[PDB]
């Protein structure tokens, strides 16, 4: 299991906006977190939230299976990192 | 944890070859596996092995932390799916 931590300082998201190729508006909410990848300290990683979802609260989390998909070359890829409480 | 299975029929790898941009030869060994992504059946996924590593034997495996890296846009990515016995 991947250990992810939202620190007290990372309890908010920011929003980016724009317009798609054929005219539709979009909004993306992004939040930062720390993920332990086995180096001397955890590293900073950007998470993009799914529509209608609030910011994850501070605490420990792991990665949900729905984060992954098979890509166009037949290898596993991360679609969006989706988190669940540890 | 991601459940990965190498079936008896997937016990071998195949090798692709070529030449890099500036003249170096390369060889890539690829093996197939089944990964449970929570749908009605596991799906077929291609794994590229690391240099000097044999094919994984049939059995159950999970994903090692070294499979992941932070990409150039600051989000988590899979580098290469690296497996360890379950």
């Amino acid at each position: 299991m991947i250990k992810v931590e939202i620190k007290p300082s990372q309890a908010q998201f920011t929003t980016r906006s724009g317009v798609s190729r054929q005219g539709k508006p979009y909004s993306l909410n992004e939040q930062l977190c720390y993920i332990d990848l086995g180096n001397e300290y955890p590293v900073l990683v950007k998470v993009t939230l799914d529509e209608g979802q609030p910011a994850y609260a501070p605490g420990l989390y792991t990665v949900h299976l729905s984060s992954f998909k098979v890509g166009q070359f037949g290898s596993l890829m991360i679609d969006r990192l989706r988190l669940v409480p540890a």
